[PDB]
């Protein structure tokens, strides 16, 4: 594993993150203060079959050095999810999905997970999935914040970061 970290969006620069929703789920984001400089609000109200999700779609799925992804969060509390969608085995298109659930609160707070700690989906797989049960971080297709429950509520974003090992002097 490489030591560190590496940015993935702190909101400051271009904007990646795009919407969806379906079954009578809607979500909408934009920029908006966050921990420090600018952050992503997601808005979103749910439905008893509805989902929704805002995602960023990674140019480079090849994540075998980093073992952990961090953020920090805040609402504006209903649990959401943190998901991982691996590539598709038929080319194009999502695979294997793997989450972790959390819920924002009224203080900023950072939340690091480690890779080894997220769950396989069980209430959806995309067809593209690869079946393997485990989540393969040298493919990679796309981070997302989604629904979790038929709720509503609105939370806000900021310093998506891989993080690797730390250097530990003892
Ligand atoms: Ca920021
Ligand atoms: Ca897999």
């Amino acid at each position: 594993s490489a030591v560190g970290e590496k940015m993935l969006d702190d909101f400051e620069g271009v904007l990646n993150w795009g919407s969806y929703s379906g079954e009578g789920a809607k979500v909408s984001t934009k920029i908006v203060s966050g921990k420090t400089g600018n952050g992503m609000e997601v808005s979103y109200t749910g439905t008893t079959d509805g989902y929704w999700g805002t995602v960023y779609s990674l140019p480079d799925g090849d994540w075998s050095k980093w073992l952990k992804i961090s953020f920090d969060i805040k609402s504006v509390a209903n649990e959401i999810r943190f998901m991982i969608a691996e590539k598709s085995i038929n080319g194009v298109g999502d695979g294997e999905h793997w989450v972790y659930s959390i819920t924002p609160d009224s203080s900023w707070k950072t939340i690091e997970i480690p890779f080894s700690s997220f769950r396989r989906r069980l209430d959806y797989q995309p067809p593209g999935q690869d079946m393997s049960g485990t989540l393969d971080l040298d493919n990679i297709d796309s981070i997302h914040f989604m629904y979790a429950n038929n709720k509503s509520g609105k939370f806000v974003v900021d310093n998506i970061k891989l993080i690797g090992a730390l250097e530990h002097h003892h």
